[PDB]
């Protein structure tokens, strides 16, 4: 396989996507010059919104999905305008997750001329970063039935083989209205202060070895107005973490049963998710030297029910950042590692 | 002395008031017509922004000084004078225009009698706010007090203890970073033992006359985001003192229990207090008055000295629609005043 090619044409994919304002919700242009790009390969593709898809030829055998986001995150040196410094590429979306888009693009156009035992799904979906509605859900239910899947977001290739799953909390505790300089009302602010320390403390009996304990955090606060008034209501919010061994719904039924004041989950779909450890796939990267892991970070996993592994380019810590950027090296790196896991890979 | 006489006078004179507005911070023209009023009696006026005072004749440094008070400003309105049903109708007709026209009429009498003490009559602005411009700009101008009298709606009995305000601004400071991930320092947590601490501590001094230190949290504010852990939290507590403890007490024994940063609006409202053997509660007492403690600010907040605050009119009348003071209440009012200063052994 021609990697040197791959890896030049990937850059200069990522340059010109760079280039294209694509924060979530707003990556319509974005999307325009991706599905204009693979056209002009031979490729047919397929659009829903600006997730834009393309499958393989003689399909229907297992269908593997190769799959990453188009959308940025705002920003915040340079606007989004690329520059190479001593192998270095500078760019908003570079590292999360375009070096990710543009690799599994070039091992799909590749592994589309050889002969696999698996049917292949090429897929860039938008509002990643949102968790928005019009992203990935609403594409899943009309492709063909997924096997497996390869999520693309910066892990240094390694795989992600566990990934925690997010539900927001808001809970509200009622009080009663009055004068604070008498003998009057209900304190809404007191009336939450063992809640709190409940949702700090308190540890769900199944614990993992790739993500530890589930994870519960209140982060925000609000009560009262002035000083003389009785605070007759007080909301807080709780930033929920699962473990694979647990679905968002088995949390908030076991927190109902602790915590007295009303509660209520903004939703219950972004779930954690698993891939058992002698799947074809984590076997051959093992084999390979790569030391599977568990990723702390959401993805389009959650919205994903088949089994996923999340393996790409780049590093988290460049991810959401002042002077984000992709090694040139990593790009090239990665399309090879991914061309070796799944050239004769047998589902 | 001539009693209906006098009630007549302080009546006229709270008529000509209420048709002045003299909203907190705007008491001029109030004020104008006031000073003119004392210098037409024959009397030198002294003043200082909206503040207006007078010194009884033949002052002299070796008696003892009593201080009269009230102000002359009202809150807004909930300003034309209505009499019925022998009762005065309008806006500071209560709070405090009847102890202001009745100080003034006891002034006037005493000034031209002999007493064991000298007298000053104050009729100072800005009080429902707590202003600057008001009574703290000219206490430390005026000769020394030995006791005053504040002017407010107690029904004639003498309230000899007022708790105090402060209001204190608590911060916890932590560091930001991702919740999913092994990060920050919530602020959020920090507060959790420090706000249980001010709803259940007790403080020690507890009075007859006010019951106990009373402390609240009322407001709580932190974090923007989910995902981002909180790196402030404040709340704000209201704090109201007994008599047993200045304001800067409070505030002392609160630091070695909270280790957050803790600030103060201020601490200049303190508690008041004036002992029961003096020489004025005893004289109140012998004439069946009934001393005690009021839970309402006034004037007496800024006074360092010993005080007493004993006026006409009732408390639940004050910042309500229709205000109103019974003219009996006046007249009851100048006839008690002048038992109580009238050959007083301070
Ligand atoms: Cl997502
Ligand atoms: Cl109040
Ligand atoms: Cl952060
Ligand atoms: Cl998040
Ligand atoms: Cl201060
Ligand atoms: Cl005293």
């Amino acid at each position: 396989y021609d990697i040197p090619t791959m890896t030049a044409e990937a850059v200069s994919l990522l340059k010109s996507l760079i280039s294209i304002p694509s924060i979530s919700r707003e990556e319509t242009q974005a999307a325009d010059f991706l599905q204009n790009y693979i056209e002009a390969e031979g490729m047919q593709t397929g659009r829903k919104g600006n997730n834009v898809w393309c499958l393989s030829p003689m399909f229907d055998k297992p269908t593997i999905l190769l799959n990453s986001h188009i959308d940025t995150v705002k920003p915040v040196k340079d606007p989004f305008t690329p520059r190479e410094e001593n192998g270095k590429l500078y760019g908003l979306g570079s590292n999360d997750a375009g070096a990710s888009v543009v690799s599994l693009l070039q091992v799909f156009l590749q592994l589309c001329r050889t002969s696999q035992n698996y049917n292949l799904i090429y897929l860039a979906s938008c509002e990643e970063e949102v968790s928005g509605k019009e992203g990935i859900e609403s594409v899943l239910p009309g492709l063909p039935p997924v096997s497996f899947a390869i999520v693309g977001e910066p892990t240094e290739m390694q795989p992600a083989i566990a990934e925690k799953g997010l539900m927001v909390l808001d809970v509200t505790a009622t009080g009663k209205a009055g004068h604070a300089a008498r003998d009057e009302g209900d304190n809404a602010i007191y009336k939450v202060l063992n809640d709190i320390a409940w949702f700090r403390d308190y540890r769900f009996e199944k614990e993992s070895p790739l993500l530890g304990p589930v994870k519960m955090s209140v982060t925000v606060i609000n009560a009262g107005t002035q000083h003389n008034v009785v605070p007759d209501k007080c909301t807080f919010v709780v930033d929920i973490r699962s473990n694979e061994l647990y679905s968002n719904e088995d949390l908030f039924a076991e927190i109902r049963k602790h915590i007295a004041c009303d509660a209520k989950a903004r939703s219950f779909r972004l779930n954690s998710s698993r891939i058992d450890e002698k799947h074809p796939f984590v076997q051959k990267a093992v084999k390979m030297g790569r030391i599977p892991f568990g990723s702390p970070t959401l993805s389009d996993q959650a919205l994903m029910s088949f089994a996923s592994v999340k393996i790409g380019p780049g590093r988290s810590s460049r991810s959401h950042t002042a002077e984000e950027y992709i090694m040139l090296k990593e790009i090239e790196e990665a399309i090879g590692i991914y061309l070796d896991l799944l050239d004769g890979l047998k589902l």
